[PDB]
């Protein structure tokens, strides 16, 4: 209790907030669907888990979208200053994106400083993710220089982490705009409803995004168009193709569409047709080629039968439940679980063709074993496989060294033949 | 890339925004049902089509409602000034309504100026519609005088055209309030649902309206009552009888 002078980093924060009183500001607010984000993010994180990578977040995705939007609308990157006593517009060379990192200090008081990701307009999603994680990593180890805190042109803040719906923040001198990301949650009038009932209606989740800008150099129409572009990107086919390509995921991304009525051909019928399609033609998209190579002169077969759009299903059907008639040893299942199992059995490292066989008992025998999956081998077995692979490669290399020119027809590139035959 | 001085109309916009830093402002936000608007607007446009007239818009209807509301709550039309070094309240003679017209220029840069519809408190809907279309028409042909840009007492802006949900705008010197009209659309949690399912429940569309006012001369209670009146008019029997009679 009482009075106490402000000292240190806190004094700097106080001074800058006082300086910021000389910027005229306005704000725009927009709400956006967030279902496709949840779906496609999950698809990416599944790929990383098998390849023993990391995990991406919503801030990464919204961050990249923001960058693309600033490129589409360059006026959002400008700023104002008075130089030689004349008003002046400032047009920077690069897009440097400031992240608001909340870091506790040695004392035990939270204090924020904005660090920059530099030269962002010449990056793809892979490069962007690396730069982001670089800044974050060095911040925790305490290895940030003074250069990292300079040259910010546009900022991003995330009050939605705690669960705030939206905010109206302050703009600091030397920038033109600041963007804020709110809570990704159901509205509060739905927070007591049942999952079953929400699924029937077709209710999704939101995200609210704000834009606070300097009105001496940016007009309202520009700020509105900026937010409209961001809304379009997060539900766009071409946007998600970029992200998937860069992260090396083999499936087509989930697409955006309206929920359709359960009329005409029933939806249970459609799910059964999807199961039959994967069993029959799933080998056409399986991961069986060690190289990322497509031969240029060869025809590519049609495989439109393997996407849920062709069977009149939609993202809004993923959590509903259906009759599957003994598939997976169950009478009932969700569409999410159906897709998962089908993809595990027919689209990984083994592709199979067996549905053309006429006898029912043969077909059933093969079907049962392929869907059970490959059993996990013991440590002894694993070491035995390594011995055989070693023997193959070693033998080839020895002959290469001792007899250089001589013709031997090597097996290099195909050493797995030895453990297969064994 | 680099630095470049601000010149022309842009310099004027910059100067006025700097002047506006000396106005203390607050904002109120309210959301309103919009179903009856869609229905009754359609009925009016059907009549005009058979009589080979034109077509009315949502801005026309909300504009007229705003005028009626300002008459019901006259304090929303006042402003502040310091004259002879004393604080002073200014009570105008007329309600002059400023429209934010976004017009591209010869160069190829968009720039906005606010034109006025004058003496609005002695108009019916037919007269109002004529005046509105007059200002718009002359703006495209480039035949606006200097008198048309003077004497504004209250303003109207429409960020909902692009699809913004709502905004918090700036107030310029010489006025007491500015009103903003947001997007007329389903909420974003319903944007993937089917028509059949929405029809069963009985879900309607919204419109969000904001009020930004000078706190030295207008208090919060007055601003709230203003928005409540506008909400009542857009769903009122007597309001739509006027519009139908006139058309």
């Amino acid at each position: 209790p009482g009075q106490t002078p402000i000292r240190g980093i806190f004094k700097s924060i106080a001074k800058n907030m006082d300086i910021s009183l000389e910027i005229p500001t306005a704000t725009s607010v927009r709400d956006m669907p967030a279902r496709l984000m949840f779906e496609n993010r999950a698809m990416v994180n599944d790929q990383l888990k098998r390849t023993r990578g990391g995990k991406i977040s919503f801030t990464h995705i919204i961050g990249y979208a923001m960058v693309k939007a600033v490129m589409a609308h360059p006026d959002m990157n400008n700023s104002y200053d008075v130089i030689d006593g004349k008003p002046t517009l400032i047009v920077p060379e690069h897009i440097n994106l400031g992240l608001a990192i909340d870091l506790p200090q040695k004392d035990g008081s939270r204090a924020l400083v904005v660090a920059a990701i530099k030269e962002t307009e010449k990056m793809n999603f892979s490069e962007f993710l690396a730069a982001y994680e670089d800044i974050v990593a060095r911040s925790r180890k305490g290895k940030l220089t003074m250069d990292d805190y300079q040259g910010v042109t546009v900022s991003l803040t995330n009050p939605g982490g705690i669960g705030t719906r939206h905010s109206v923040p302050r703009l600091t001198k030397g920038q033109g705009t600041i963007i804020g990301v709110g809570s990704m949650d159901y509205p509060a009038e739905f927070q007591g409803a049942s999952e079953d009932r929400l699924a029937e209606l077709g209710v999704g989740k939101l995200v609210t995004i704000t834009s606070t800008y300097d009105h001496r150099v940016i007009q309202g129409a520009v700020s509105g168009e900026f937010l409209r572009t961001m809304s379009r990107l997060l539900t766009d086919d071409s946007f998600w193709d970029e992200i998937f390509d860069a992260m090396n995921v083999p499936y087509t991304p989930m697409r955006w569409a309206q929920d359709v009525p359960n009329t005409g051909v029933d939806k249970n019928t459609r799910v059964m047709q999807l199961i039959e399609a994967y069993r029959s033609r799933g080998h056409l998209i399986a991961d069986t080629n060690p190289l990322s190579w497509v031969q240029p002169g060869m025809p590519v077969p049609d495989h439109r039968d393997l996407d849920i759009e062709t069977h009149n299903l939609t993202i809004w059907d993923l959590d509903r439940t259906f009759n599957v008639g003994g598939f997976g040893g169950k009478e009932t299942m969700t569409l999410r679980e159906v897709l998962s199992r089908l993809r595990a059995a027919y689209t990984l490292k083994v592709g199979s063709e067996y549905t053309h066989i006429l006898d029912r008992d043969e077909r059933t025998w093969l079907q049962d074993r392929l869907e059970a999956g490959m059993p996990k081998p013991t440590q002894a077995e694993q070491k035995y496989i390594l011995q055989k692979l070693n023997a193959a490669e070693a033998f080839e290399n020895f002959l290469q060294t001792k007899y250089v020119g001589q013709k031997r027809f090597s097996l290099e590139g195909a050493e797995a033949l030895i453990p297969l035959m064994d």
